[PDB]
């Protein structure tokens, strides 16, 4: 298909960032329609790594023009030093970049009432990135916030920006306690960039109308994965952002019929950072061998993942709410040498009734216990393996197992960071 | 298609309920996706009318299960007194509506909210309907927001319901000066329908899912219209949701590769309620014509609704944002006894620049100029016709006309408020 979608089947951090770089090698564009600098993908080109947290993911390709979405909460300071890292480095972002002007910002004030809203919540804190999305959304939403667009008039962004931030302030003193945040200062930071930043803006949604008639290959960069969907996901334990799939079209303007192939990037053991319902989660040795070998530590907070076994429970929920075309099994390299594998292929209600059907919002996972089927593992090393048959018959078997257990085929296996370390089974691209 | 997507392409108040209600014949489901009791959606059946407002429109036939989706911010009251009034006339509305534990509720803060904030924006006022739906999606999108789900264990919800209220009591009081709400009382009132409300929840994503994969006839009812989604928007003269065609899958759980046809309601003449840029806004004569004659008075709010003249301009917008398969043009007939109709093929922006394509935001709209084609009326009574060729050429010229313009074919044209004053040309559910 034309338009391809990349996105996180789990709990976020299931390998993005390498499949978009990798994948973007026969596309026009590719299109962030969620999120902001919460996301962090990790890219390893020949041994060369890349984190990208704002910047979509195609930034290293001279043929692929980067578009930032106006589903996209955007940080002008974030997106300054990312600029400013990846041009030093001979990648001319300016070029290859362009933004929506419908883009709400991300201003000090956001990082303040994150950072506010998540010590007032004490126990129960969400354990959000601290970088201000929650709050960027909340403005957006009920129409206060300021967008990219504003800029276009700077008086007005001046006499736009004082307002909010004395509504902002007051709350962050009068009732939080926290040190106000200073207009001036946000004012003359944002204004220093402001004609850098308008200087990107692109109609987007026509942008893609136009790419779309021509036949032109497009791919949509996810952020987050689906279990932190603020509508389906284990709320509030999520992100503020659809995630799913429905984000495509809400977050960029291209029509929703024209998404041709939905892959859904699934890791091989699952992952979580920050608090909420993990049924397969693993407190023991082997939850301990699952972070080490997979590096698992959150590429923006530098916090340490939760690691579990691969829920196929979950990752059927994700199959229906975004109509998974195939996946990319990601991280296979990193099961070697474990003597078993298992997947939770059901869940035992705390009523006593088995289930294959995933609970809502976070507290009804309460006391929901996964049920397994536990697999051989294999000793052999899969890691940069690009063909299948260089994988044993244990991995082979895993990997039928888990199309069986959900309806889809695992189009794409990923067996190390680096870019080339992967087996196409079939490109997206030509379904 | 088997899934079926209704929505408002201009500012709303197009005809999307009568269109829903006679759809709906053939369909198995009806899906709200956005919005909540904002909305105001006439159907009209042999005369007798019904105005339904969070209740589908598919809500008078027994062959019909309606469905509340996700995306949708949920009144306890709201439902409660549409409940009563429709089962007063006989519409058993428990037995054919359910709907999703995920939904957020609407509560009288919110009001409160919704009130204070359009007092404080003085002249700036974004003329919102008094229902608290900005606040339920700001509630939502910080995470705080309660949900149907919560209702499932009474303790912990009046738990989190004090924690909201003496969060936004303390706003309502100290910073805009307003009285607070009361929690007991919020409490009771909600408690007292609960169960109730609690007794229609049903997992509508995987309901879907099942839906689809039977091949069932679904239909999906929007709210509002294009130009007001808070993304694509004339921002922040807004609705808070998305009311194109994406939020289809963000606010029901269906992937967003399952949506077969989207039929995009065109009303003939724009009407806009509230404030917001409106290029071909008529203060004349004409412009009273249409108001009287369409009975241009919000089905909601009973305000009048300001009137212009179709634009191809911002409709070609809703055609790409929104992917639409075909159009239902309404409100023909009273167009009737009119020399001239004119339609906006263009606009002068204030830089002296010729454009066929939309501005985003409200401010970008500022001295924008409709440039028209000026077209013969008709004298003949259009009214109930459910025959093209009872049209009389100058109709179907005007119909052609905005076809060429749009490149979109008018598979639908109604005439009269009544389910069946329309000509169904092609049927969605059968392309
Ligand atoms: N060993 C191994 N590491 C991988 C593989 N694919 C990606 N990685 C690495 O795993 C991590 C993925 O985490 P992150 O970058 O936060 O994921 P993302 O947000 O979805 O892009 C990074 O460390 C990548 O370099 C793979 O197949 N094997
Ligand atoms: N004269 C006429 N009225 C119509 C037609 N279709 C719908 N109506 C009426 O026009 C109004 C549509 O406004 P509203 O119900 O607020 O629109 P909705 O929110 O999209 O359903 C109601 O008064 C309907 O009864 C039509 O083709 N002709
Ligand atoms: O409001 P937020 O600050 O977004 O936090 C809410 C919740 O979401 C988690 N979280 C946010 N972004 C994440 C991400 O990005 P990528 O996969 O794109 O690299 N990967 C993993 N977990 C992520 C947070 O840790 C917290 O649990
Ligand atoms: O936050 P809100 O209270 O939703 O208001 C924001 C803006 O949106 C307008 N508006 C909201 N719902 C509308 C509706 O519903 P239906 O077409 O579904 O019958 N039809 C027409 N205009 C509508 C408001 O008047 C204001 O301009
Ligand atoms: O890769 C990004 N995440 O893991 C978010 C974080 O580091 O908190
Ligand atoms: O039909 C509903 N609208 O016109 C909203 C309103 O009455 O304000
Ligand atoms: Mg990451
Ligand atoms: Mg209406």
């Amino acid at each position: 298909g034309n338009n391809v979608v990349v996105l996180g089947t789990q709990w976020g951090d299931e390998g993005q960032g390498k499949i978009v770089d990798l994948l973007t090698e026969r596309a026009k564009y590719v299109v962030r329609y969620q999120g902001g600098h919460n996301a962090g993908h990790t890219l390893v080109i020949n041994g060369e790594k890349t984190v990208l947290h704002l910047i979509p993911s195609g930034i290293l390709r001279e043929n692929v023009t980067s578009i930032i979405g106006n589903g996209v909460v955007l940080s002008p300071a974030a997106l300054m030093k990312e600029m400013k890292e990846l041009e030093d480095r001979g990648i001319p972002v300016r070029e290859r970049l362009l933004l929506s002007e419908a883009c709400p910002l991300i201003l000090d004030y956001h990082v303040a009432l994150d950072n506010a809203r998540e010590k007032a919540r004490g126990a129960k804190a969400i354990g959000t990135t601290g970088r201000g999305i929650g709050p960027a959304y909340e403005d957006k939403v009920a129409r206060r916030g300021l967008r990219v667009g504003d800029l276009f008039d700077k008086e007005t962004f001046a006499e736009k920006l004082k307002e909010v931030m004395e509504y902002h302030n007051f709350q962050l003193v009068n009732y939080y306690k926290a040190e106000a945040v200073d207009y001036q200062k946000v004012l003359d930071d944002t204004m220093a960039v402001a004609d850098i930043l308008t200087s990107m803006v692109v109609d987007v949604s026509d942008l893609l109308d136009q790419a779309r008639q021509r036949g032109d290959f497009v791919m949509f960069e996810g952020a987050q994965g689906t279990l932190l969907d603020i509508d389906h996901g284990t709320y509030p334990y999520v992100t503020s952002s659809n995630t799913t799939a429905g984000g495509v079209a809400t977050g960029s303007g291209l029509g929703p019929r024209y998404v041709d192939y939905v892959l859904g990037i699934l890791k091989a053991y699952s992952t979580r950072v920050g608090a909420g319902p993990f049924p397969t989660e693993l407190f023991d040795e082997t939850g301990e061998f699952l972070c080490k070998q997979g590096n698992e530590f959150g590429a923006t907070t530098g916090r340490r993942r939760r690691t579990g076994w691969l829920d196929t429970v979950a990752v059927r929920r994700a199959v229906q709410l975004n109509s998974l075309s195939g996946f990319c099994l990601t991280k296979l390299d990193v099961l070697d040498g474990l003597k078993e594998v298992k997947l939770c292929v059901a869940y035992r209600m705390p009523d006593g009734r088995e289930v294959t059907t995933t609970p809502l919002a976070a507290d009804d996972w309460k006391g929901v216990e996964p049920i397994y089927e536990t697999m051989p593992g294999w000793s052999e090393s899969t890691f940069g393996v690009k063909d299948r048959s260089g994988l044993p018959q244990a991995a082979l078997n895993y990997i039928k197992r888990i199309e069986e257990l959900t309806g889809v085929p695992i189009d794409i296996i990923s067996t190390g960071p680096d870019r080339t370390e992967t087996m196409i089974l079939r490109d997206p691209f030509d379904a």
